[PDB]
């Protein structure tokens, strides 16, 4: 009368990575870099306004790991959590004619979605040091953008940034922008100051904010699929009833009229397993659905800055001219994650799962950047 | 005055597998299967003596796992522990002229090293059912031997043994042997009975012995090596002093004179990283050295049997003739193990470790079987 | 002196250690962009002292 | 040693074995190194004197 | 600081990477004693123990155009065996001081 036979399905796992970089921003001139947008009839010029603000590839994996020795071997793996903490200090002024002043320091957390302006603009300079004077559209560039950074390769003459624990400057600064040229019926800028924080860091202001994110669908590899059977030709296919109710269709839209919001479309497409992602936006949720679902997605983006030391004395009316500050911000991170060996059919390799398996995708694969125009998610 | 920079080296891990097979032995005739050994002058014939005893690829991985979906992806992984438990029951006699009798059941644990005889002999039969009458040398055959078993492939007409939870017979039975022909100066057999255990299992004798083994060096994959530098040409090489003392040299020997022990050689070779192991003897310690060392190695091997129901009645003098018994033994196993992502040099892939790294091997790679002549280890 | 010495017959594999002191480095990159390293000087007064027992 | 082609990995995680400080002023004292050399010989040693078979 | 290793066919150039790191003849006796008045007279003598303690301070910057900054300080213990690179390289300079 006893029972005998025991067996089972899965086998999950975890692991993390630790990294500590040294970066630096600079009291970038808080100015207007207007760019001439031209159609059949050139007008509506976008006036970008720079901010000393920086950006941390926090949303990108390389920031957290070994290049390859690390973006290595985790088939089907996802990163559930991760976080960082800047902890910077006192600004390195220089006079290449001011002396002393109150250097304020600052940072703000992924204001990216709630600030319409974007982090594009690593620009060009002038005869007055910190001086954005050309800003290049760091946008629509999406695995090459944050791709020079990747050097932390072939050229040994870029002392591996990390490993050797070497300082660094960031090349992407934030800014806000406005399309105002046609006539004068264009409102002002957003209350930037509102989303940010000043300090009068006497010395080493020590540690700043600790960023933390639990990416919704932090996938970062192809996922294992399943194995149908029961109604055959080489590659069978069955279609069964259900109660929707509008099964998700990678649905999205919006549109505007003269800087004023008004329009919203929707576009619908179909669901099929994804077959790809070296180091790309980990916040992989707006283009992924696992198995049929209903989700509207979002994302965050830390940044650190030293404000800016203005140098106006006994000089009156339409004046801005500034001072330099090199500041040693001190980030470091933790990338937590899943791992897997969920196998299914004895003979097949190397990983499987069921029918209610890995996330489905948009047939024609769409993928979205984030260095230009967020609203509530990657444009 | 604070400290800033944190980082680290490794990342280890574990995992296991569960399997439950059904096997069966049979009250194999406890007889002498003599085989004619012939040199330039044929003599010294080896008299094998069969035993109902079975054998469980306990020392081999497939016994514990998914074929490929399992002997899959664990680069550098090792299996530290593993164990099983037979738990069999009442023998299935049949009369194809006896009726009832006292069927004794039994098993013994890897007596292999302490019993000179080997598990070879899956043989041939006769006109009297359980009847070893030909025994083939299941030995010197080493990834093909326990290779039919592997079917638990292309031929769907071998209902995957496991998965479907199907019974099975074992094809390797143990026996003892002696080389005694020239003249009559050859001693008898070993006290086999001494290493084994009888039962008068009324019914379902329930569970039997639980085998357990913590393989010394249970490696089962190529291991990651390190990366030297400092004195270059394409592939540099340095030679530094030390205090031996005779650094291990894969050293071994022995030899005999007329069934009597007397000789022992030694042979010495050099150390270099191994570059290989699908499913082979997990007990991989007699041919492996990790980093310089001094070890003499050993191994174990479970087996299960139902003894044998003799059928001699009113029949006198030189008599053996036997009865059949099919018995449902009920094994199942657990394979524990290490896993790894020990990485080293950022840019290299996919796994590394240091200079005091993975086990070194015999230059010309020697590998040893275990279905013939143990003494204290694979011949 | 242990990797080349044996006192009276033995069996030893040997090792050794080596302290070092540094002041890191003050980098001087401002408003200058792409493939840049150029540095600042620092003279630092380290203060060792020792004990040799025997 | 990396020149032939581009199949040569990167450097070792140096930072990993070292320690930074933001020594405001006189960071005072740092590490105390200590070593008990295995065979710290530093001179010729005295030998013995056999006899008995001359 | 790459150096050109050359065999019958020059290749495999070793790229050294400097570190502000120093070295203390800790493993050498003179560091501990009188030259001769000390490496003197101990026939058969051995040194069983020995140790040191650095205890340094604030860095002496100079501008021979930066002003102030966060000078970090450091040391590490005989990483020599666990770091493949070596303490060689007392080198040469440039037009930009530490170089």
């Amino acid at each position: 009368i006893p029972i005998p036979r025991p067996i089972t399905t899965p086998h999950n796992n975890f692991i993390i990575f630790n990294k500590v970089h040294r970066f630096l921003t600079y009291g970038l001139a808080n100015v207007v870099i207007p760019i001439t947008r031209t159609v059949n009839d050139v007008t509506y010029v976008d006036n970008f306004v720079i901010t000393s603000l920086g950006r941390l590839p926090v949303d990108r994996p390389f920031l957290y790991m070994n290049p390859n020795e690390f973006a290595q071997l985790p088939p089907g793996s996802c990163i559930e959590e991760c976080n960082v903490r800047v902890t910077a200090f006192t600004p390195r002024i220089a006079f290449q004619a001011t002396l002393n002043q109150n250097q304020f320091i600052l940072h703000a957390t992924g204001l990216n979605i709630k600030t319409q302006g974007v982090d594009v603009r690593p620009k060009e300079f002038q005869a007055n040091e910190p001086m954005v004077v050309s800003s290049i559209d760091e946008l629509g560039a999406d695995e090459n953008l944050f791709e020079d950074y990747v050097k932390e390769k072939s050229v040994p003459n870029h002392v591996p940034r990390h490993q050797f624990g070497i300082p660094y400057p960031l090349k992407n600064y934030f800014a806000l922008v406005l399309q105002q040229n046609g006539t004068a019926d264009n409102p002002g800028y957003e209350c930037l100051q509102s989303h940010v924080n000043e300090i009068r860091c006497n010395g080493p202001p020590g540690e700043i904010v600790e960023y933390n994110y639990k990416p919704q669908l932090g996938l970062i590899k192809k996922a294992i699929p399943a194995v149908y059977t029961g109604v055959p030709s080489a590659v069978g296919g069955n279609s069964t009833l259900s109660c929707p109710a509008g099964a998700g269709n990678s649905q999205y839209r919006t549109a505007d009229f003269t800087m004023t919001n008004n329009l919203r479309g929707d576009s619908e497409t179909f669901k099929d397993t994804v077959v790809s992602n070296w180091t790309i936006a980990t916040q992989i949720e707006k283009s992924q659905i696992l198995h049929a679902g209903a989700f509207p997605s979002y994302t965050p983006r830390a940044q650190p800055s030293l404000h800016i030391g203005v140098k106006p004395v006994h000089a009156l009316t339409t004046a801005n001219l500034d001072d330099n500050l090199n500041n040693a911000n001190f980030t470091d991170t933790q990338a937590y994650f899943i791992v897997e060996a969920a196998c299914k059919v004895r003979l097949q390799y190397p990983s499987i799962r069921p029918l209610f398996n890995g996330p489905n995708t948009i047939p024609d694969n769409q993928i979205y950047s984030s260095s230009t125009l967020q609203y509530t998610h990657a444009v």
